[PDB]
């Protein structure tokens, strides 16, 4: 008969850095 | 003579949440 | 007999993406 199933997969990756926020606020008056 | 192999093992686990994104670009001047 | 194990599993998918950074810093006075 067949043989028992592999054992499991190792768990994933790491998802990707998030992307970067918005810009900035405006800069103080100067 | 020796029974085939078993079938794949099963799928791992999904990895874990990537980190944070960087700041966004600095913002306009003031 | 009983054959040997098969193949190990596929490694698991990527995980969900990283939160989005926070707003940038304040522009140039």
């Amino acid at each position: 008969p067949p043989g028992p199933p592999g054992p499991p997969g190792f768990r994933g990756p790491a998802g990707p850095n998030g992307i970067p926020g918005p810009p900035g606020p405006p800069g103080p008056p100067g």
